[PDB]
């Protein structure tokens, strides 16, 4: 018996690689907007008023040339930044984080159901943290912005669909994260009841492994 | 015996309104740049590789008009957005945040001693957290970057002066690190260098009241 969500957390993950590969997080991005930004609102520009958080991590193994290629991120080169692992510490703060936010709080991921949330709940599975997340709920936007379009869904295609030019910067978690908020500013009420109605608890997402 | 600044820590903050006001913080950002990004190198693009945070706060009071026109925030829209005050959570967030960081840290906030340092200090002080950013340093950008190009020393004017056009978003926090930032990235050899010479034990900064 859940209400209306009141805030929508725009989240995106870079990794070592695809799902197969038993991958690790490398980078995150946690876009927290008020349900009022999307309510009661070329391209919109975001929210004055939102919460951001965008954290590089140093995964526990080589990250593939594949994935080192489309992300612009290697292992080597996080840990010459002096990148921490995906460790307690971090968990606290993105909960920290987190419970700055009104609740109910939703995740909203671009194929999230594939690649987020399974790879966010195997981290955290993996700190004997399986529960951590349990209050919060889910949304994959590819499901929702088929269902509301009702070709190509990847998020630069819906945005040069939606706007005309290209979407800034299409390769590190942030500027995914804020294409995804552009073109969820398109029809936003629209957007905002989908989810909604259809916003599942993160609990019931798998572990991606382990 | 402090070694050489690992990270520079971006820093900038609103507020309700100007030190003889007794003003809250209404919105922070933090952006935490390895020394490698400078050392190791129109406008420059940020490093692919960094860490930010960025967030609003509910001030236990009216901004001023003059603090709401500059900085685009209010007290009522902070509230009707969901944000919460400066509190140990927030606190907790915030060195959470700096640990993710290789030490020594250094802040780096343009006027930060007349506006950023002062008000971070007098915020920790009303937690009773008056030694929580110890052992961080600081430094005021206005000072180094005065030193280094030895008018106005604004982030608009210097920015328009080292580079052409005027720097985007100058009206939120993190436009205002990220401005700091492409500024910082001019000269970084000779600002880092700056930087490791004249930094300060954040502790020896005076809270701005109380
Ligand atoms: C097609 N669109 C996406 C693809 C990925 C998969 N990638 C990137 C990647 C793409 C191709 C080849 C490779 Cl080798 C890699 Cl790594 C991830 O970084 C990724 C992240 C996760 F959170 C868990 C996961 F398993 C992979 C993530 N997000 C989106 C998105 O639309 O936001
Ligand atoms: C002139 N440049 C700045 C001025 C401020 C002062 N302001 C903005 C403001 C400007 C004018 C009139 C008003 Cl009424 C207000 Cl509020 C703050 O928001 C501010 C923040 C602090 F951290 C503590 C403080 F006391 C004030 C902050 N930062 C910069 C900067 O260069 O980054
Ligand atoms: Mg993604
Ligand atoms: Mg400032």
């Amino acid at each position: 018996p859940h209400g209306h969500m009141q805030t929508l957390i725009f989240f995106d993950m870079e990794a070592t690689g695809l799902p197969s590969s038993r991958p690790e997080v490398t980078e995150l991005c946690l876009l927290a907007v008020h349900r009022c930004a999307l309510e009661s609102p070329t391209v919109p520009p975001p929210p004055r008023v939102v919460d951001k958080l965008s954290l590089c991590v140093a995964p526990g193994k080589a990250c593939s040339p594949a994935a080192s290629e489309i992300t612009g991120l290697s292992t080597a080169v996080l840990a010459a930044h002096g990148r921490q692992c995906f460790d307690d510490n971090l968990a606290n703060l993105l909960l920290a984080f987190l419970r700055r936010q009104p609740q109910p709080w939703c995740l909203v991921a671009h194929n999230g159901d594939r690649y987020d949330f399974p790879l966010l709940q195997a981290e955290l599975a993996m700190l004997g943290l399986t529960s951590a997340l349990d209050g919060a709920f889910c949304v994959d936007s590819i499901t929702a912005l088929k269902a509301l379009e009702r070709k190509s869904y990847s998020l630069g295609s819906i945005y040069t669909r939606l706007y005309g030019q290209s979407p800034p910067d299409s390769h590190t978690a942030e500027g995914d994260v804020l294409a995804l908020l552009s073109i969820c500013q398109w029809r936003p009420q629209a957007l905002l009841r989908w989810v909604d109605a259809h916003a599942r608890p993160f609990g019931t997402i798998r572990p991606m492994y382990g």
